[PDB]
């Protein structure tokens, strides 16, 4: 948690981020894999590093097997040092149409996906992360019997207030109605259990969510905060699945069960 200056060698860029680079590397002294993300530099440079500054306060104090970690800083540009989760980003696979995840990974995912977000939430105070998405969730392993299949990662939007947060997110296909709207109205960890839903829809079907509508922008926030439009579930979606995402992803937010409820049914199935 201390710098890590050099120590690290460089392998090869594995993507881009808001604020910069991500790369995969070895360390020297275990030659453990890793990860690394550079910050490159109104304004746009601003947010560039409140994210980055914000991905490592949050992450600082989180140790959870399905959440991402953080092992060091680095200061040249400067740099996260995170742990390299080694079969990519969901979003990716699932676009594999041809080799579809076995039933039995797909629930190791929805499961360990649950227990990171559980684990932010029972944080004091609890963390709201503001962009869960396919593409931010990162995959371990598709091995059915590996320890851990999926981590939680990308903290850079991430909240932790004693209250409720607001800002106006995008990505509006993953975010909760209440945080949506051109009002900027507040909103809570409740927020992110309307996205879970999303990531087990995504999962499940194998498709983006909201992927079977087209409509323009106004058109289609207004249609899920004031039509409760939601992705169709499929009719062999299996009966406790169906119920968990649609309470889920519940207009009211305080319908939106408590991760002690979700990950109990999500184990049931
Ligand atoms: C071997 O590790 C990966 C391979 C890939 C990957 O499948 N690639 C295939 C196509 O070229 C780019 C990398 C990947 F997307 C992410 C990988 N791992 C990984 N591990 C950790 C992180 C991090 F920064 F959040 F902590 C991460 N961020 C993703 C790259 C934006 N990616």
């Amino acid at each position: 948690p201390t710098l890590a200056d050099n120590e690290i060698e460089y392998e090869k860029q594995i993507g881009k981020g808001g604020f910069g680079l991500v790369h995969k590397g070895r360390l020297v002294k275990d030659k453990s894999v890793v990860a690394i993300k550079s910050l490159i530099l109104e304004t746009e440079m601003i947010e560039k590093f409140q994210e980055f500054q914000r991905e490592v306060f949050i992450m600082s104090n989180l140790n959870h097997p399905n959440i991402v970690k953080l092992y060091g800083l680095m200061h040249n540009p400067p740099r996260m040092v995170m742990e390299l989760v080694p079969c990519g980003d969901l979003y990716h696979r699932l676009l594999d149409k041809a080799h579809p995840i076995k039933w039995s990974v797909k629930l190791r995912l929805m499961l360990d996906i649950a227990l990171g977000i559980e684990y932010m939430q029972n944080q004091n105070p609890p963390i709201v992360h503001r962009d869960l998405r396919s593409p931010n969730i990162l995959l371990q392993s598709l091995d059915e019997n590996a320890p851990v299949c999926a981590k939680v990662a990308d903290f850079g939007l991430s909240q932790q207030s004693v209250h409720s947060v607001s800002g106006l997110l995008g990505n509006f296909q993953w975010m909760a109605p209440e945080t949506i709207g051109a009002e900027e109205e507040s909103y809570t960890e409740k927020a992110d259990t309307y996205s879970f839903a999303m990531i087990l829809y995504t999962i499940l079907t194998g498709e983006g969510p909201f992927d079977e509508y087209s409509y323009g922008k106004i058109k289609f926030i207004n249609m899920i905060r004031e039509e409760g439009l939601r992705p169709t579930i499929p009719e062999d979606c299996p009966p406790r699945l169906r119920n968990v995402i649609e309470l889920c992803w519940s207009g009211d937010p305080k319908k939106r069960p408590h991760f002690s409820y979700i990950v109990k049914e999500l184990s049931e199935l």
